[PDB]
């Protein structure tokens, strides 16, 4: 059965299914969130808290305003996260399909990412718009005579 | 039913289980390798062709001696590749756990991965021992503020 309750210092919100108004309004600064099997669901978190973590998600859409440490989208499917305000670094694993909405002050936000496809990175524009950018998941790597030195193969649409 | 014929320029060798002498002896340098859901399985192509293709298979042994292209292993697991001789590129897929050993001849190879996990490279040393590299399989993304910069996240045993 759906869940969507703060337990200690986790908001466990699970099992949602084509739901899209979730919000999570309170917030607690050491707080965490964990999304775990919710397929075509929206939620938004209201403040800034510790970190969250979307897995086994599937059309999972994602708005948070803080974090104070990282975003973990992991064994996810058609994953879109969006940051209104700042947040370190946003880590994709496992993943196929992930759309990481920045803002003006979260450019500095490192993406991690593996065993991941299909990740495009949206770049805030003066006017509510967004510029696609899609990160690389594939690499050549090669035999120095003393090391491997891997390059990373950029993707273009 | 098992599955190991030339069908065409095509070597099928397919649905084997638990086999371990598997020996393609004759070969013609267009030809190309196949080798489908094949689990617990050895085997051994002799002579130059074209291609070969490792798909779906699961605790795989693969040991061929020259390749015209490209070798790819891929939505496997626990693959063992090795060249005798020369192959310029090898590309591993959607695969996890593969280990491509290579030989003084094929040290210019060059290793393609994407989706991919617990990848190893063993180079030959003189005394038939080989070392062991892993390949990266995480990735950190930047914003430039023009473009994204991906660095490699270097494994270490």
């Amino acid at each position: 059965p759906a869940v969507l309750e703060l337990e200690g210092k986790k908001w466990r919100v699970e099992n949602q299914e084509n739901v899209s108004n979730l919000v999570i309004e309170d917030t607690e600064l050491k707080q965490v969130a964990y999304i775990y099997k919710c397929v075509n669901t929206t939620l938004q978190i209201k403040g800034k808290i510790n970190s969250i973590t979307v897995d086994n998600c599937k059309k999972l859409g994602l708005v948070f305003d803080d974090v104070v440490g990282i975003v973990e989208i992991i064994n996810s499917k058609d994953v879109k996260v969006q940051v209104m305000g700042k947040v370190p670094t946003i880590s994709i694993n496992k993943t196929d399909g992930c759309h990481a909405y920045l803002s003006k002050n979260s450019l500095d936000c490192e993406i991690v990412s593996a065993k991941s496809s299909e990740m495009n990175v949206l770049i805030p524009t003066e006017g509510g718009d967004f510029n696609e950018f899609p990160v690389p998941e594939q690499f050549k790597t090669l035999w120095n005579g003393q090391k491997l030195v891997t390059t990373v193969t950029e993707i273009a649409g």
